[PDB]
C-alpha cells in the first residue's frame, strides 16, 4: 500500500476539488454490484452516516474469508491491503475501515486504519445471512477542501448505474437529515 | 513497511512498557555511530526535545543520496523505508521524522509521516559540513502508556556503547530540563 499512500492523487483522483473523495465511494459501489449481482435477490444499501463515513453492503455470498495459502492472511485482507482501482485504494486512504462478512453461518469482523488492519479478521458470531458490508471514513490527512459527501453527487451516479445493472436494488440512506431513495431497474 | 505497522511490538519491542519506545532511539543510534566511525571528527548528539520528540545527529560522510538504481528514489528514501531491525522500522511507527543530510558541498531535507515521504530528499542549499540528521515523532497511535522518554534509559545505554566504540563521543542533551552527558571512552 505505501505507493498509493505516496502519490494518492495518481489512484483516487483529485484530493481537493471533491471529486477523488466520491470517487471512493463509488470504487466500493462497483464491488457491491459484482458482489450483489452474483447472488437472488441484489440488494445494495448505500448509507451517508452522520458522522462523513459512508457504509456499503451487499447481500451477496459474502467476500471470501479463508486464509489465503501463499499471503498468509484471510483473502479479504488480501483484498483490502493488496496493490477501477481497487477497494485496496480505498482502505489506504481511509482514517478507518470496518469489515463485516456474513458467510457460511458466520459473521466475520475486521478493523483497518489507514489501510493498517488492527487484528486478523475474527469470526465474531453466527449469522442467518450473507453478504459484505464496508464502512468507511476518508482519511482527512490526505482529502482536503472538501470533506463531505453529496447526496446529489451519490444519487445520480447510482440511479445511472442502476439501469446497466438490472435486477440490481440500490438503496441511499443520507442519515444526516433523513433523505432516502431507492433506484431498481427491471430490464431483463 | 506495512508489515511492520501491523505488529510493530515484533519488530520494536513492547508498545505499551516504554522498551519499544526507547528502542527506537537506540535503533537509529546504531545507525548514527556507523557514520561516525567513518567519519574524522567522530561525534553523535541525540537530544530529547521538548515535545518528546528525538534527535540523533552524527558529523560524519553524509548517507548517501544519489538515486538507488534498483529502486528508483534516493538511497536515503531506501534506507528509511525498505525492510537489530533498522530505521525504516523508527520510520513506519514515526508519527513524523525529518532527515537532514550534509554531503557534498549540498543539503538535502526530507520529511516523513507514518513511513510515507511527504516528498524525495531534496538539494535545499550549500554547506561546507558534513553528517546526517534524523528526528523523529514516534507515533501515539503505536506507543501507549509510556509515551515520554526517560533520560536514564537512554544515557545507560548511551554510555555502554561509549565503551564498545571507543573512539567515538556521545552526547545526550535533554532540553525538558537542560539535563546532559558527554560519553567518550
Ligand atoms: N494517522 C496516520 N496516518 C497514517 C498513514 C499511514 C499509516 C498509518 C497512519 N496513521
Ligand atoms: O470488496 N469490497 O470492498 C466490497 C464488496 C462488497 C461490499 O458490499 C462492499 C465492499
Ligand atoms: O541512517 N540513519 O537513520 C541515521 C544515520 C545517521 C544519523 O546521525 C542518524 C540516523
Amino acid at each position: 500500500l505505501d505507493a498509493v499512500r505516496k502519490r494518492p492523487g495518481m489512484y483516487i483522483g483529485d484530493t481537493d476539488d471533491g471529486t477523488g473523495l466520491h470517487h471512493m465511494v463509488f470504487e466500493v459501489v462497483d464491488n457491491a454490484i459484482d458482489e450483489a449481482l452474483a447472488g437472488h435477490c441484489k440488494e445494495i444499501i448505500v448509507t451517508i452516516h452522520a458522522d462523513n463515513s459512508v457504509s456499503v453492503q451487499d447481500d451477496g455470498r459474502g467476500i471470501p474469508t479463508g486464509i489465503h495459502p501463499e499471503e498468509g492472511v484471510s483473502a479479504a485482507e488480501v483484498i483490502m491491503t493488496v496493490l477501477g482501482v481497487g477497494v485496496s485504494v480505498v482502505n489506504a486512504l481511509s482514517q478507518k475501515l470496518e469489515l463485516v462478512i456474513q458467510r457460511e453461518g458466520k459473521i466475520h469482523r475486521q478493523i483497518y486504519e489507514h489501510g493498517v488492519p488492527q487484528a486478523p479478521l475474527a469470526v465474531t458470531g453466527e449469522t442467518e445471512k450473507t453478504g459484505t458490508m464496508v464502512r468507511f471514513w476518508p482519511s482527512l490527512e490526505t482529502f482536503t477542501n472538501v470533506t463531505e459527501f453529496e447526496y446529489e453527487i451519490l444519487a445520480k451516479r447510482l440511479r445511472e448505474l442502476s439501469f446497466l445493472n438490472s435486477g440490481v436494488s440500490i438503496r441511499l440512506r443520507d442519515k444526516r437529515d433523513g433523505k432516502e431513495d431507492h433506484f431498481h431497474y427491471e430490464g431483463g
